């Protein structure tokens, strides 16, 4: 039929639910995303050791990409002139950018947080922050928040959500005032508090007053331990717009992603595939390995006995083994595509269970052997 | 028909000749090479930042697997019992190997050379050099031989040279005391005198009494510049057996390449396009450039306005100048991948040109453009 015969700026669908988790996509210009998602990160305009072509053939739909490096080195006017990120770095798909902001106070010196923003050794507000992830280009945009050490007591945790939620409607209204951005990009919001309740709910009011395209759960990949980041995941994710993509940033290990499934997020990112791979570390369904322990020396097996991707068709375990002992760049390159890979399947996983009415079991036997 | 209806352990083929340069193939049990051929190098089983299948993405027919990295870690045997060199890697294609000798001096601490070999802190004799390199599973087995430095005496050259000549027959006598190495593999002698044309006949004449599969010139890639290579080259090559490969060891640099093909090499090895390629350092038919100066940061043409590898088609000189500066892997990777495709490229140019007998205004044209 005629009537029969481009993608919207943003639209999450839900296709499916399971108690509090979740199945379906977020449609955008420049792709679909599958959630739950796991989203790798590229700091300094690359996921390390990988072409963007291998990042895809893992299953990644959307990259992170960090703005703190890139800002200093090439700057963010520069990657513009040349193009923006996507092409600068030939990844085509979605990308979600954050703020900077986190990143100057765990790397820079001399920082000094105020309500213009964060100084540093240069400003950053969060009119700059948004100006910023424009010029990169980014798809998905994080409001510029003010970051909460944990522990917190309750009154500085109340001062950086408060302020935060200021900087919030500031970002708020610097995406709208770019037509370029707000017509084509997506902006997220950031839910603070640390892990009191009274200051989550707060915080999500706030959020949902403004009004934003996806919502964050800030401020738990801190090192409270998977308890307390559950405990409070329990009451902080009911707390934002059901209709809405729950973002957790900065999480997680494996066993972290299931349990914030179950709690009703959408979205994860973080480093531990990418850099604990660098340095080693191998995920597999029975449990992280470390390759460089002798035991695989002469070990012909693949890193994970049921992983499909392109390393564990290939390459035994007492090779990378080898290429990690020998400092060898080939070393990094494998276990990274491979703990992607792995990450990618767990999501694939998780969505497919949820979709078929099955997660719960699913999350029981994938714990209950991760763990042996 | 029935009739027309396995590739041999060694067949070199001449096609095509202009002047002393020659083109044509080697068939080998794992491949075919075509030549004047160009080897990547691989350190310690692997072409440093490339998997396998990059490397032959870049027209490589061959690689060079260096031998003294391996024999001490994971070490000969290990690699034998894990299913040799071929499977460990994941390049299935014919492996040439040198055979440790030169790695131990340059390397090693406390070395002496003997009658017997090399001791280092460890005894690496002729036939114990033969027996790794069957262990590894090499296609292209190197004689061992005792290196000499340069400047060299008369004296010292012929000395080493004299008993390089011992060693090589001991070398064809321990490869063809084990059947299935003799069967599957071959085996080349290395012509040594350092530059006096005396003791470069004297080698030559020695190495065809014993008979060897290819004939390499050695000990010229070691500082005595490239007038003084090409003088040696000039009355040395033609001492060789025609009818057999000739193979410059560590040779070189493009235009060292050109000038070896004009004097009569069909193979050529260096660590010049990866180590340097990891360094910042891109050949492009214009001549090399380092990537890092502050002149490309905004540059958007590939590293070669030519060049039809895969990092030319996707990504800017300005990018690639980002991820060396930033010390980021994938800069590794994309220089890499370019510099052996390069090499690939001015191989291929090397052979179609004397395969139509225009070799000598390729070569002229070449340095035209390469030296302006
Ligand atoms: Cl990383
Ligand atoms: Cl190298
Ligand atoms: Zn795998
Ligand atoms: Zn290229």
């Amino acid at each position: 039929s005629m009537v029969e015969a481009d993608r919207p700026r943003f639209s999450f669908s839900i296709a499916a639910r399971e108690g509090k988790a979740r199945t379906g996509t977020i449609e955008m210009k420049r792709g679909v995303i599958r959630t739950p998602a796991f989203m790798p990160v590229g700091t300094a305009a690359t996921v390390k050791a990988l072409k963007p072509e291998t990042v895809r053939a893992t299953g990644a739909d959307i990259i992170l990409g960090n703005t703190y490096h890139l800002m200093l080195r090439p700057g963010a006017e520069r990657i513009a002139k040349l193009g923006g990120l996507h092409s600068f770095m030939g990844w085509d798909r979605p990308i979600l950018t954050d703020s900077g902001g986190y990143q100057v106070m765990s790397l820079s010196s001399l920082t000094k947080q105020s309500e213009e923003g964060v100084t540093f050794k240069h400003m950053l507000s969060p009119e700059r922050s948004i100006e910023i992830q424009h010029l990169l280009g980014s798809d998905i945009v994080m409001a510029f928040d003010e970051c909460t050490p944990y522990p917190a007591t309750p009154s500085r945790a109340a001062s950086s959500m408060e302020r935060s939620m200021r900087f919030a409607k500031r970002s708020r209204d610097a995406f709208d005032s770019r037509k370029e951005q707000a017509e084509n990009a997506a902006l997220f919001g950031i839910q603070q508090g640390s892990v009191f309740e009274n200051l989550r709910q707060q915080s999500a009011d706030a959020l949902a007053e403004i009004g934003f395209d996806g919502y964050a759960v800030g401020g738990l990949a801190v090192g409270e331990g998977q308890d307390e980041m559950f405990r409070v995941l329990d009451f902080s994710v009911p707390m934002l717009p059901d209709d809405k993509p729950h973002y957790l940033m900065g999480v997680g290990k494996p066993d972290d992603i299931v349990g914030a499934v179950e709690r009703g997020i959408d979205m994860f990112d973080c480093v531990l595939p990418t850099r604990s791979g660098r340095n080693g570390q191998a995920f597999t369904w029975d449990g992280p390995i470390n390759i460089r322990n002798a035991r695989f020396s002469e070990d012909l097996k693949p890193l994970d006995s049921e992983c499909h991707c392109a390393v564990c068709q290939k390459w035994s375990r007492a090779y990378i083994h080898h290429l990690i002992r020998a400092g060898e760049i080939l070393g990094a390159m494998l276990m990274t595509e491979h703990n992607i890979a792995f990450y990618q399947q767990l999501m694939q996983k998780i969505r497919d269970s949820i979709s078929e009415g099955r997660f719960s079991q699913f999350a029981q036997d994938f714990r209950a052997r991760y763990f042996a």
